[PDB]
């Protein structure tokens, strides 16, 4: 019997998660390892329902758990539980990214390009996401005039909310978009209002999924390198089943950070 | 006691052979989203790494699971052999003895396209095909309505990607700027097309008219908007979740005429078409 991995996601309709997947399964794979995914955005599941789901079938469970890294990690026993994006708590392995570096680098490049109404689109119902919290904060720091918009994860949720925005805010020139998914909302916003892109206002995004490349304009992205993302999370799982690595240890605590990716969305 | 979960649970497996065709991620949610409403376990194998075949699929999902839904690449009728009497229901390919088959009518998807096209009086309408003459079902279905219709038409082929797509359809509109229609093979592969349209500043719909296939949800992200051949991703699954429905239940005999399934496509226009 081969090694076989859980993998736990939320959806499968944002496509950074399709891509996820895809990165830790290719590297999975190639070690010979076996992978099931569970895609838990369905019938009220929740992150602690995918593990407890997947812990008779699987030897260690990669996964956006939604907050329940400890009891997960409990359900788990001494079966490795590798966190991303969130608190690691009792977790034996943990991924997260540097938001703070992402905040920094996306407002500059706003800020080169002398944008004067700057919004930022959150993901949600003040704002409530690490990454939204960051941006403001660094927002806050620079003085620049801005606004929050807040709408649920979809590109359609994105496109109305910013499409109402920009009615009451015409002057605005610069959006940071949650996600790619949001992002492309926004894009078609500003297509429909009859505004030019970068021209008239610029779009960055965070992600770096396939689909940015096919948007027109393409989208400028704070992009994250799949490839290092799955190879971070299974290499950690190696050393986490070999012993290389103590569960719960600094060493077992990993960030990565997002590379910016200009495309036709800014200038 | 009385707290508990209640009832062992049905487990489907999904075998899908890529996450990275947009379409399969489509599928797979939809399908998870009907099975998990009935309190299903469900877990999907993208078998599309290590060299794996859609066989390799079933093998991996056969022990933990009752029955399969999935895409194998070919191996329909070994993959039923492998699983016995455990279900499993295969799309868009030959079932074989699988117990359960849905299919895709191609013709008619073909003979929608193409009337857009005609009536919109394309006059030199190109076909792109994903392959290495038309190799695919859908391909040799769109050629045959073509060659039917006296329409002078050209066939492109490309690796089914959107970077190979575009790639291809660059070097095809260089050696033919006429080219004012293009049918594409799929959803992804059209996107490749928009692409090298707009960087040949070939205005689309107005000088040069696209349509997909599969209604994936980016058509309606990219500029233009896609129009394309759309499936109901809920019908195919509802199909599929409702076909095994009555395999598991005995209300459908494996492999009857009843537990083959055909659906259809809806055109779904879209900004790409005049
Ligand atoms: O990790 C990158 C992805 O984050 C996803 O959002 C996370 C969120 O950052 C985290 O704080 C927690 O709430 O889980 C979420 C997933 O449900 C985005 O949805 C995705 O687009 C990526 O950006
Ligand atoms: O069912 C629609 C999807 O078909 C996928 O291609 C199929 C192909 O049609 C079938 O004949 C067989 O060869 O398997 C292929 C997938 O492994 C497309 O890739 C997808 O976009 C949909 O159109």
């Amino acid at each position: 019997a081969r090694t076989s991995v859980g993998l736990a996601i939320p959806d499968l309709t944002n496509p950074y998660f399709p891509a996820f997947a895809s990165s830790v399964v290719e590297l999975a794979t190639l070690r010979g390892w076996h992978v099931v995914v569970d895609d838990y955005g369905h019938g009220g599941r929740s992150g602690l329902d995918a593990v407890e789901h997947l812990a008779p079938q699987v030897d260690a469970v990669i996964g956006y758990l939604g907050g329940y890294a400890d009891q997960a990690q409990t359900v788990l026993g001494r079966r490795p539980l590798i966190v991303l994006d969130e608190n690691p708590g009792g977790a034996a392995g943990s991924i997260n990214f540097d938001y703070q570096h992402a905040a920094k680098v996306a407002v500059a490049q706003l800020m080169d390009s002398k944008r004067q109404h700057i919004a930022y689109l959150e993901a949600g119902s003040v704002p409530c996401t690490v990454r939204g919290k960051a941006v403001a904060g660094r927002l806050d720091e620079l003085g620049a005039s801005w606004s929050l918009i807040v709408a649920e994860e979809t590109a359609e949720a994105a496109r109305e909310a910013a499409a109402a925005f920009l009615r009451e805010h015409p002057e605005t020139d610069g959006i940071l978009a949650f996600n790619d998914l949001m992002a492309a909302g926004v894009l078609k916003a500003l297509s429909g209002s009859g505004r030019r892109v970068p021209e008239d206002c610029a779009v960055i995004g965070m992600d770096g999924i396939p689909l940015g490349e096919l948007l027109s304009p393409q989208l400028s992205t704070m992009a994250l390198d799949l490839r290092e993302v799955g190879r971070a999370a299974v290499e950690l799982l190696v050393g986490l089943l070999s012993g290389a690595v103590t569960p719960g240890s600094q060493s077992s605590r990993t960030t990565l950070k997002h590379r910016l990716v200009l495309r036709e969305s800014t200038e």
